[PDB]
């Protein structure tokens, strides 16, 4: 019955979901005082000691309104089609076929840690008997398992939440941002598993010589993977803000019709795939509100649609700029997505200031560093939180020492009120401190040793010399 606009958007239903969290997941390693500029995990609502803010319900509506904006322009129809051709044409000869995926496969594929969404939104291990969905969750999933057999339509549910995680502190302490979240219910997760659960693995596969990156190592898989960019003549690093809520649904869905034409039961696919992009419902409390535009989230395939689409958009703008055919764009360049993250390395000779505008005009907000810069070195080409560094051994990923004192400060816990808070005991974290190390390791031994005498100093309440970590972490 009910009707209105909630944040912009079309009122369709009252809503089911819970009410969003007040509690952070994230505790102090020490009881010390922060340093100053520190992050802390973001706002916790009314209910937050550390400032007085406006209610959740309030960041959220903040949260949606780009999803009501209007849509940039679609690239020309003739370039899209020669892209998506190109970018399917390039998938075809490079993934291996693959056998379509059980219910039980899709079952045991999912995060059983996480909500079931709508409409139990109980914890996901709570019906899981280690093999199978029973109980509620094993009616919804059996149900949606069966829609998917029968080739029949569901209207996915998705259930908004704003993100846990760490923040500079002006997201806290000034205009307070949280991040908004889509979370899937079941039924749709498993349709969405089984569907597009063999595409995904076999695009995993090729994360080292396909531009799609998603499940690659950085230890591992990265000094391959920048030794290959290094081979171009232009490297750049383009930031994006909003990407999620400035995409066009017509781009999502010719990134859907390459993941669905490339999946052992595409008709089955179709089925979900359609039901993915249709008009998304969305429970914010009150309501149910319908977003017909952005991306949809918690898919959650969405991570390889969301690169997929990048990947569109990207080559795209190259080819309108440059006038070179798609394909021979990536005989001439190397790509890395990973969602809304990119790195394009190119032989071509690139018109950044045109480039910086076909992606404005599609919608997108270009960003980085301070038009859009291309340098003739990666030195300092920036993928995911590295940097990449070259040396006589090769090229590696190293984390950056904001992100690393970080994680000294900050350890994950049990949900409560107050994040200042220390846990009792132990700081059982061994494999972290390590890791961290290893990351601090590669900005040298000056680094390396403050970073291990606080390793140290908090393994207290093995830590190696720096030569034998380094060597370790860059071969091994
Ligand atoms: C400090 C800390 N780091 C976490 N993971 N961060 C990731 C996590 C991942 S993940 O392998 O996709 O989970 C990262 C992956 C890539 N990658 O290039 O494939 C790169 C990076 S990055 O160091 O360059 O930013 C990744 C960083 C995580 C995420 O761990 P989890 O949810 O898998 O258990 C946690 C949470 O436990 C955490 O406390
Ligand atoms: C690039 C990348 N990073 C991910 N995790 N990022 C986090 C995620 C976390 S988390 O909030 O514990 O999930 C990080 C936590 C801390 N921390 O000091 O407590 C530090 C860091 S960091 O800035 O040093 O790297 C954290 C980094 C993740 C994990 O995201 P997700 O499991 O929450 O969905 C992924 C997922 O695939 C990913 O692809």
């Amino acid at each position: 019955r009910p009707s209105g606009t909630y944040a912009g958007l079309p009122i369709a239903d009252y809503g089911d979901a819970p009410p969003l969290s007040t509690k952070t997941m994230f505790w102090r390693t020490s009881p010390e005082k922060l340093p100053p500029g520190a992050w802390e995990p973001a706002y916790l609502g009314s209910k937050d000691e550390r400032v007085d803010g406006p209610s959740l319900q309030q960041v959220m509506r903040d949260q949606l309104k780009p999803y009501s904006e209007p849509r940039g322009l679609l690239p020309p129809q003739e370039i899209l089609d020669a892209v998506c051709d190109a970018i399917e044409n390039r998938l075809e000869n490079t993934l291996e076929p693959q056998k379509p995926w059980t219910f039980k496969k899709a079952c045991e594929s999912l995060d059983k840690n996480t909500s079931s969404g709508y409409p139990y939104h109980k914890q996901k291990s709570k019906d899981w008997t280690g093999s199978a969905f029973i109980g509620d969750l094993g009616d919804q999933a059996t149900h949606a398992n069966n829609m998917y057999e029968m080739g029949k339509s569901m209207r996915p549910i998705y259930t908004a939440a704003l993100k846990d995680e760490l923040v500079k502190p002006d997201k806290i302490y000034g205009k307070i941002k949280k991040r908004l979240l889509w979370g899937s219910d079941l039924g749709t997760m498993i349709r969405a598993a089984r569907a597009f659960g063999p595409f995904c693995d076999a695009l995993k596969e090729t994360c080292i010589f396909n531009p799609i990156r998603v499940g690659m190592s950085m230890n591992e898989d990265g000094p391959f993977i920048f030794a290959r960019h290094a081979n171009f003549r232009y490297h750049m690093d383009a930031d994006y803000t909003r990407w999620d809520s400035t995409q066009q649904r017509a781009i999502l869905k010719r990134a859907g019709d390459i993941m669905v034409r490339l999946s052992p039961e595409p008709d089955l696919a179709r089925v979900v795939m359609d039901d993915l992009l249709a008009p998304s419902l969305l429970d914010v409390g009150d309501y149910k509100i319908v977003v017909e535009e952005g991306l949809p989230s918690g898919c959650p395939c969405t991570t390889q649609l969301n690169s997929l689409a990048h990947w569109i958009l990207t080559l795209c703008a190259m080819v309108e700029v440059t006038r070179v055919d798609p394909d021979i764009v990536m005989q001439e360049s190397e790509f890395s997505f990973y969602g809304d993250d990119e790195v394009v390395s190119t032989n071509l000779e690139l018109d950044m200031v045109k480039y910086t505008m076909a992606l404005r005009r599609y919608g997108l907000l270009p960003t980085r560093a301070d038009p859009l810069e291309r340098r003739q070195t990666l030195q300092g080409i920036s993928f995911l939180r590295r940097a990449i560094v070259g040396d006589q051994f090769g090229w590696y990923g190293r984390l950056d020492r904001a992100s690393i004192d970080r994680q000294l400060l900050w350890t994950k816990g049990p949900n409560h009120q107050n994040p200042f808070e220390t846990l009792p005991g132990h700081a059982q974290r061994p494999s972290q401190l390590m890791a961290l190390l290893g990351e601090a390791a590669m900005h040298g031994e000056k680094y390396y040793r403050t970073v291990a005498s606080r390793v140290s100093k908090e393994a207290a309440q093995v830590v190696p010399r720096h030569r034998s970590v380094l060597r370790w972490v860059r071969f091994g």
